[PDB]
């Protein structure tokens, strides 16, 4: 169960490792796999596309009737829904995304919906095309995750910024 492989331990409860967060769900088929979404769940690209590709669309059709149902979620906010064959559950979390002007103080409430689960499998939250700075991302996690959370980073240059930054 869990069975995390090649990770750096980082704090108590941060570990990362650069690789890419499909491949790791698939090999690790870990409690919970967390989703970098958008507020309408709408799976169009980059790691959301990436996790939604593996379920051949299955993670698509099925947040679509949870925005039916429901309606958009807060940008910090999350939601629970199946992980298919990816994991148990899928945490689907709201970043701020400051290149569209919302606020980077979010990140923190974004990483705390983390708290809720004691292991994860997650990205970057707000890094790559989200626009916050990934070295800040990192800061924010490791000060507001109490949980266990094992971070893949599909990029060896920024991986090792990353450890680099936290090692100074
Ligand atoms: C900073 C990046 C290195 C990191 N990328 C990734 N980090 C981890 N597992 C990954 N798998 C893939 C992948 C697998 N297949 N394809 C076609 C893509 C990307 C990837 C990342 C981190 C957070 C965010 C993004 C990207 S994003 O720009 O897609 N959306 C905003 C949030």
């Amino acid at each position: 169960v869990n069975s995390f492989s090649g990770y750096l331990k980082l704090t108590d409860n941060v570990y990362i490792k650069n690789a890419d967060i499909v491949e790791e769900a698939k090999k690790v088929k870990p409690t919970v796999v967390v989703n970098a979404a958008n507020v309408y769940l709408k799976h169009g690209g980059g790691v959301a596309g990436a996790l939604n590709k593996a379920t051949n669309n299955a993670m698509q059709v099925e947040s679509d009737d949870y925005i039916a149902t429901n309606g958009p979620l807060k940008v910090g906010g999350s939601c629970v829904l199946s992980g298919h064959n990816l994991a148990k559950h899928c945490l689907h979390v709201v970043g701020p995304n400051v290149n569209k002007g919302e606020d980077i103080q979010l990140l923190k409430s974004a990483y705390e919906n983390f708290n809720q689960h004691e292991v994860l499998l997650a990205p970057l939250l707000s890094a790559g095309i989200f626009g916050a700075d990934p070295i800040h991302s990192l800061r924010v996690c490791v000060d507001t995750v109490r949980t266990n959370v094992y971070l893949a980073v599909f990029d060896k240059n920024l991986y090792d910024k990353l450890v680099s930054s936290f090692l100074e």
